[PDB]
């Protein structure tokens, strides 16, 4: 998998070749929706954690008991 | 009790005499801090009470197990 990016204000553009990642994750999703399988857990825990905790923030969208909610904001920091 | 107000842009502004209502609503508070009594309730229920209800928590204002919270938005309709 290759993530490529050209600089801003440049006529030449570079594309990203993510096709084997697309193929493998498409395979995982297709086999899961046919007959339920265990999925890999990708997580990033950056310095973006150590935020203060407030119990009152409870309202959210996504139905937390949904299994595919486990991938909800799994990367990107805290 | 008399509530008075003149028009917009009027040079002379009429005052509102609320002194005996202030005294009668002050005697209740001053005796209530000493020895607990039964305070009266004042409520307004206009057409706005037909608002739809959604399962959300305000969790910002003051602590809904508190007697003077019963006067919170009591005459603002609904």
């Amino acid at each position: 998998i290759r993530l490529s990016r050209s600089a801003l204000g440049t006529a030449e553009r570079r594309d990203s070749e993510v096709k084997p990642a697309k193929d493998l994750a498409d395979i995982w999703r297709v086999i899961n929706e046919v007959n339920t399988i265990n999925l890999p857990t990708f997580a990033l825990y950056n310095v973006e954690r150590s935020q203060p905790f407030n119990r009152n923030i409870k309202d959210n969208t996504g139905r937390r008991e949904e299994r595919f909610d486990a991938y909800s904001q799994t990367l990107g920091g805290a």
